[PDB]
């Protein structure tokens, strides 16, 4: 229940083929993050599909065109319509085998840069080869990039489009090699096919979680430790290991899907025989799967709420893990105190929440205390503190959703060093309030680093 | 003319789903209303081709070959010389396709309707299957809702749900076209318009806006009526109110087309003919954009919530102008000024655009109606308002007076709606002009 | 270097909305960066309507060419032997997009020659084609004429509101296929699109290229509609908007010029250079780590620049536009709304690899924020934030023609700073991009 009261720093991510950031307190800016992301991925697809179909088939099986041509290219009637529990089957399955596959790449890399140099294959010694000739074009990237900043900046670190930033940072392209606008990742492969698509399209149950970031923060971070000097093997693990986190993070989702909640609709298809008209053991109904339906605001991704007093200065995070771990925190702001609250909480009861012991506060109970400890603070004026005392007994206005790249632990992490690391704090709140807001949600996403 | 007080200083809902469902705005910002109508319209394109793939032969089958005949000249072909298009015939085409699309549309939801209100016993085989599947899906939407209000903190403002397109059509699409229950292949009335760009086409030929001829996501009404009914089974009467509340729509669309084919259609061939000698390589199967500017509406005249804002730098002053379709050309003015706790609602005069119907000459102008608003809000300080740009509503404009009605007169809803950042309160309004909002 | 006072009837930007280019609040990073993704997105979805009606056409007059590049971007990926050279793939897609610019400035210069060709001397097809360019003209009237008087007393916005399609059909003096059919108007700006020839330029060496582009619409076109109420436009001043954008095509043209003549032998020489630097070198292969030498930090692309106050203030933003690489020049424009300021000033060339060499005059960036800080700081030395960029579509000259009445047209000045300061920024944008007249 941390209370903790608030040169060049930047923002580990690139602009432009990077995730995106918003501004906390406008709902509508983390609104249309969401819908330009779909309607990229769903562009990019295209030429992934086109470019690559064979290639698919031949590695993932043909499963993956079955999910794709299901979504968007055939439907079936009568004798020849679709089992959808066979169809949510194979989604799910096709995504675990995409994602275990990303995951096999990237601990072969790994364990080839932790493993001497005399130890090394000739393969080993080729791939690590490959990846520092990469490492190299980021570095050179970066290092142009920094002595172009102001004295005293805020900023992103580089700024490179989507298949500039594929040709220089993937670690393991899937296909596409070293040809630009060819590059096929599996993040690329997954949406190209429509594998959460479809899993979302039958089920009700949103996996924008279930994804991984375009660029590894600890990757960026080392290639700044080692200024012109060669990044250490050993260092680019760190971003490696950060990736299968998230990678193996995904795994654990899929399989807690595959495990305890697709057992589950089957049997309340079955169970819901004679409550639907025309019930077919084919086909799952809405009503059927609306056991599983978690409310909106305990999805796993950075929620955010405002206070219920006019103030631009204070936003709540609730950042809620994949069902696995069902976990969650409170990351509470007050810019005009210079306040940050942090605390664990309690693990919600939602039909898709893996029961962990029943531990840690209730949000609710949470943002008491944070309006309370508000109203405490020696620097809040006799108007705020009453703000704070009103908003306290109230509760406060949910706004949105934005979705989260890294792995939970990571977002932890992240939030960790906004409320601990008191160098960070004093870098982030310069500027237009507005901007300082952005640069809070950057932190907390991707993570500043100080020079 | 009603001029109240907004009191300021319970749980509502916005009575709309997110993801899926329409977007809202803050008034305020002329980028985020720009983007919503840019979002839209991407979003459209990506799902047309979904339903052209899955659907073209039975699309052809049910509406004709003109559907295709009228997105083949619109993204596929271009014929040149002897075989060159009667753009005339094209736009005859798209028109009678769109309306053609919307009768289908009205006619299956009269036919639910009608069968919710009829005795059960009364009620054929089929008329019980399908109110039967129309049930399933609400009950699919109560549960829904259900799970969704114990989530809710004691005091919350919001909307009430929050599915994905895909999910929401699933659940709340009364009467799917083709699609049936099979997830993304559900195809609406207002889905095969898009594919097809009936409207796309009309308005490329002519330049008339036609945003407005089109229908909400999810109703209104039929939100309420689940939130009425707490796990209580909705009454088959109370589902007719969603269910009425869209017909309304189809109607007005209906009779909005049907204005544009029997009094602007004729005068557009008109003015073909007239400008025979104005025009170089004159052709009698072109539309020239010279011979159609007769019939622009200025872009603030255009069906659609106008906002405006304050001559003078202030976040707590916003009008809207919400414009009716052509055929019924009324319009009313809602001015807000929220560091007053004051709402203005006026009813006004009829616009002398080509594409307005003639009416009787009732109501003040625009004009007249900022005069009044500007002079109570500069106290708190003649000024002419600063326009900021358009934003598309889905209701009927009748179901949009009403939620305009409720913001001047409901002073229950006055107190749960400005609570948060202000700017936040903006939205809200936004949205309960747009949907309403319930108080619980 | 230029410090006034901004002082302060109907005053209207110089661009149609929908149809038209989009502006921005310079202090939302956010609003920015969604004009150039939407920007984007739509461009694609318009790229495969001309794709599909004109592949044989564009094909007939540009070459196959332009479809191979299309067709390396999007469609096919060779592999091993096949494998596609990548520098013959950078030199295609160099080449189709200048061959596509000069035909769009060929057909400009000969509408421009007979516009200025007394009425007698103009030959049957001069005369024609003047005929069909005046008739979209008229269109063009008429629209602003019923958009004027639906104006309230005391407006300041965009002069008129129309559709991509519609905008094209009235708008576009030479499109090279489509004629008079809506959905089907191909003008140069779509062919490129279409085909990809930036994206692969782009996507093979690192190089941003969002500035060679063409508006939708030219300003000074409508501002000689206004300048003619009712009153048929001259042949004369016509040509004003018609020179407009010859000039941003010939900038276009010395830009890929530049890139041809100057960048193309370097990473050519930078390829052959990293052979033993790069493990499985091909000389068919541009590595990402040999392009490198070409990268311009993201501050110094030519685009207007947008920079916000080091401390909470909504009335100071900072543009730093920068021109074509090869003229390499920039300004700065600044604004304190607070205190009614603008700053401008010429500033000095950069020294990023793609930068033409010029004479050593101009202060710095850092030197002239230090100024405009310490002036703003006083109603409150200083660095400023970033927030990000906003492509401009006009010629670098326009642009600063633009800024330059922004600083000394005193009667502008004061129908600019009216209503909201969200709004009032927007204005100030619009008026930097395309330009405000006062009636």
């Amino acid at each position: 229940t941390i209370d903790g009261i608030i040169k060049q720093a930047v923002i580990l991510n690139v602009v432009g083929g990077g995730d995106s950031i918003a501004d906390p307190l406008s709902p509508g800016e983390n609104d249309m993050v969401h819908r330009l992301k779909r309607l990229e991925d769903e562009q990019k697809g295209e030429i992934i599909r086109t470019k690559h179909n064979a290639q698919v088939i031949a590695k993932f099986g043909r499963d993956l065109e079955d999910v794709y041509k299901f979504a968007s290219r055939e439907h079936k009637v009568g004798e020849e319509e679709e089992d959808q529990i066979q169809m949510l089957e194979k989604a799910l399955r096709a995504y675990g085998n995409v994602v275990k596959v990303e995951g096999e790449s990237v601990q072969k890399l790994a364990k080839a840069l932790r493993a001497e140099e005399e130890e090394r294959t000739d393969e080993e010694t080729r791939m690590i080869g490959e990846y520092r000739d990469k490492i190299d074009a980021l570095s050179k990237a970066i290092e142009i990039e920094r002595e172009g900043l102001q004295d005293e900046a805020i900023q992103e670190i580089a700024g490179m489009s989507a298949e500039v930033l594929e040709a220089a940072a993937e670690e393991v392209p899937i296909f596409g090699a070293g040809v630009a606008t060819s590059i096929a990742t599996a993040r690329a492969i997954e949406g190209a096919y429509k594998l959460k698509a479809v899993i979302t399209a039958l089920t009700g149950i949103d996996l924008s979680h279930m994804t991984t970031p375009k660029i590894q923060p600890k990757t960026l971070e080392a290639i700044l430790d080692a200024p012109g000097g060669n990044v250490t093997d050993l260092m680019l693990t760190r971003g490696l290991d950060s990736k299968i986190d998230k990678i193996n993070e995904n795994l654990a989702e899929v399989e807690h899907m595959q495990t305890s909640i697709l057992p589950r609709i089957k049997k309340a298809i079955e169970e819901d025989r004679d409550e639907i008209t025309n019930w077919s053991p084919k086909r799952i109904h809405p009503k059927s799967v609306q056991r599983f339906r978690v409310p909106r605001m305990q999805t796993p991704s950075i929620h955010i709420y405002a206070a219920p007093w006019d103030s631009d200065s204070v936003f709540i995070f609730h950042v809620i893990s994949p069902h696995h771990l069902n976990e969650s925190f409170f990351l509470g702001f007050d810019l005009e105190i210079e306040y940050v609250h942090y605390e664990d909480l309690a693990q919600h009861w939602h039909s898709l929440g893996a029961a962990q012991e029943v531990t840690g506060r209730t949000f609710r109970e949470a943002y008491r205390e944070f309006f309370n400890l508000a109203s405490r603070s020696t620097m809040a004026s006799d108007i705020h503190k009453k703000r704070l005392q009103r908003s306290r007994m109230s509760h406060p206005i949910y706004l949105g959703v934005h979705n989260y790249e890294l792995s939970y632990i990571a977002i932890k992490s992240n939030a960790m060093q906004l409320v601990t690391d008191e160098d960070l704090q004093k870098h982030v709140l310069r500027g237009p309030l507005h901007f300082q807001r952005r640069v809070i949600m950057a932190a907390l996403k991707y993570g500043v680093k100080v020079m």
